[PDB]
């Protein structure tokens, strides 16, 4: 789809079985969501945002699909205020930037 | 044009006569701009992310020429890590998410 910026750009997701929201964050290098329960192994990580370093789980490899395409990447779970889609998955799905 | 999510989605903008480089950020409600003494009035705000809150002064009707488009809006200077288009501006460009 081609999606204006008049409002959040909110999409739905499925990550672990589960629907969320979550917002395409082209300045999110990496993807971050709130916290939660997902299956498998992870290993601890810190990620810089606008206000300092948080402490994250990175789980590698993960099948998420984004508004109805499909992408496996890496997931940072951990105490964002919002779940955000980054560039290493908008990537996949093919989004890009047009003005 | 077209800008591909590979890389940082960089650009340069013109502020307060000044060049400077800036992602264009989809993932901002409003635009954040690196510490600059800009003329005018300005009224204090908090902004947060991820790490928590950082100190800005928001100045109203700013002009701002991102990649040769001409906007004018509010603009938050700060201790930014980076400077950030947001969505404020991004619409008056013209911009959009496609996949
Ligand atoms: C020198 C480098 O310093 P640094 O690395 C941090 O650099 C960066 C810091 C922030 C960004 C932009 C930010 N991206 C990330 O947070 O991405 C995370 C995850 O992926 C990694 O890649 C980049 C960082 C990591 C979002 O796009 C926009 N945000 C909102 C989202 C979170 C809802 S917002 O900025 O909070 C914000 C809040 C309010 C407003 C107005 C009020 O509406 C405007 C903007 C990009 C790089 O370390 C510092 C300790």
């Amino acid at each position: 789809p081609q999606i204006t910026l008049w409002k959040r750009p909110l999409v739905t997701i499925k990550i672990g079985g589960q629907l969320k929201e979550a917002l395409l964050d082209t300045g999110a290098d990496d993807t971050v969501l709130e916290e939660m329960n997902l299956p498998g192994r992870w290993k601890p990580k810190m990620i810089g945002g606008i206000g300092g370093f948080i402490k994250v789980r990175q789980y590698d490899q993960i099948l998420i699909e984004i508004c109805g395409h499909k992408a496996i990447g890496t997931v940072l779970v951990g105490p964002t205020p919002v779940n955000v889609i980054g560039r290493n998955l908008l990537t996949q799905i093919g989004c890009t930037l047009n003005f």
